[PDB]
C-alpha cells in the first residue's frame, strides 16, 4: 500500500543523522543508519518492523527499528530503539521515541538508558 | 562470544510473555514473540541486534529488537521495541525497557506511546 | 538568578495546553496547568523543582513538576510529570519529556504509563 | 482515605535510595529524597501530587514527584520526576518510572535524559 513505498528510501532529522530503509510487504524494516552525533562513525545495520496494513482511518503507521552501535570501525557497546508512526503525504514525516541502552555493569544499570525523540524527514 | 549461545534460546517473564531467539554470529536477532497481555495473538515475528563482541569488563551486552502487531490472526496497528542488555551467566536475564506505539491520528499522537520494562529470563 | 524570573510567567504549547507559574527564589514552582486534551477540564495544581543555581556555561536549567488530574470539576485518576530544561532568552523554551501515569489494577499496569515530550514557549 | 496515610511515611528501593514523604488531602507530595547513586549527597527537597480520591475498584493511586540535585551540600544541575502508582496492602509499594534530565547546551539536548524504573516499599 501507500505506507511501503512512503516509509522505503532515505529519511534524516534535524540534526543530519539519517538512515536508508527499505519496507517490505512483509512487515520488514531493512536498512543501515548514520548517527551525526555519540560514539558512532559512518554506518551500522537497522533492522526493524512495520504494520504492513495500517488503519485507513487517517492514524500512521506504527514501526520501529534497532541498530546496534558495533560496525567495522567502531564500538560503542550500545544500542537504540525507535518506536513511531510514519505519516504520509508529500512532506512524510516518521515521528519516534528511542532508548538508547549502554552496556553496564548491574551496579551502574540505573544509569544504563537515554531517552529522547525524534522526528525525520524524506530526503527522498 | 559467549553471549551468542547465550541470548540463543527461549526466554520469558513473569506474565507469561514470551519469546524464541536465535542470536547470529553478525549481531542479527531473529525470532518470534508471543505476549499474554494486550491486543496480541499467538505468535509474531522479532528482529533486532545486539553487541556481538560485548565489553569483557563485566559489563551487560547491549541489544534492542522490535515487534510489529500484525500476524495472520490479528493487527493491532502498533509496534513494541525492546531496548536493554544481556546478563549472562547459568540464570543468564534480559533486562529492558520498551516503547510501545500504536498508529494514531495526529491529533491524538500525543496518547500514541505507552513505555514499560520487562526482565526476561531463559527457559 | 536570571531564572528566577525566566520560568516565572505563562507558557504554552502549540496545541494549546497552556500552565502558569511561578519559580521561587528557593527552587519551588507552583502554579496551575490547563490541558487541551485527555480527560481534563480546567486548571490543576501544578508543584515542581527548578536548579536555582544553574551552570553559566550556556547550559539549561534543570528542571520537573507534577500535576495529578483531579481538580474540583474531574478525577482521571492519572498524573504527569514532566521532566526537562529551561533554556533562557527573549524567546525563551521549557524542553521537556513527560510520563503520564493511570490508576490501574495490577493485571493492567504493563499499560498504564504514557510517554511523550513538548515544548513550550512563554506567553 | 487509606491513600492518604498509606502513602505517608518512608519509603525505600532496592538500592538504598530512600524518601520520607506526606501525602496531603489536598493531593499534595511533600518531603524529602536521599539518592545511594550518582552526583548526590545527604538529602533532597521532594514535591509532588498524587490523586486523593482514587477508583475503589483495585487501581493503584496515582502520582509523581519531582526533587532537584541541589541541596546546601552538593548542586548536580539535574532534577529527576517519578510517575508511577501507589499500591496498598501490608506489604506497601509505589511503582514508578522516572526521567531524569540533566541541564546541557542545546548541541547536547539528545543525551540529556535518562529513564529509568523503580519499585518504592514501605520501611514504616
Ligand atoms: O554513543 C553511542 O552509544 C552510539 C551512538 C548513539 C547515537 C544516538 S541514538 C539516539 C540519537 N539519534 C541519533 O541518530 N543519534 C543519537
Ligand atoms: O496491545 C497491543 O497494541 C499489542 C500487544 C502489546 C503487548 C505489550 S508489548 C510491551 C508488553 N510486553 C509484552 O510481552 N506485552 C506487552
Ligand atoms: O487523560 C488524562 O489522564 C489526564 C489528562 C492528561 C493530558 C496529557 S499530560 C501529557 C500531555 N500534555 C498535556 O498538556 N496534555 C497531555
Ligand atoms: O547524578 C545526578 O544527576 C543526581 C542524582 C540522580 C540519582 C538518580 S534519580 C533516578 C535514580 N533513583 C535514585 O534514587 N537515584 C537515581
Amino acid at each position: 500500500g501507500p505506507a511501503e513505498a512512503g516509509i522505503t528510501g532515505t529519511w534524516s532529522d534535524q540534526l543530519g543523522d539519517t538512515f536508508i530503509v527499505t519496507a517490505g510487504a512483509d512487515g520488514a524494516l531493512t536498512g543501515t543508519y548514520e548517527s551525526a552525533v555519540g560514539n558512532a562513525e559512518s554506518r551500522y545495520v537497522l533492522t526493524g518492523r512495520y504494520d504492513s496494513a495500517p488503519a485507513t482511518d487517517g492514524s500512521g503507521t506504527a514501526l520501529g527499528w534497532t541498530v546496534a552501535w558495533k560496525n567495522n570501525s567502531k564500538n560503542a557497546h550500545s544500542a537504540t530503539t525507535w518506536s513511531g508512526q510514519y505519516v504520509g503525504g508529500a512532506d512524510a514525516k516518521i515521528n519516534t521515541q528511542w532508548l538508547l541502552t549502554s552496556g553496564t555493569t548491574n551496579a551502574n544499570a540505573w544509569k544504563s538508558t537515554l531517552v529522547g525523540h525524534d522526528t525525520f524527514t524524506k530526503v527522498k
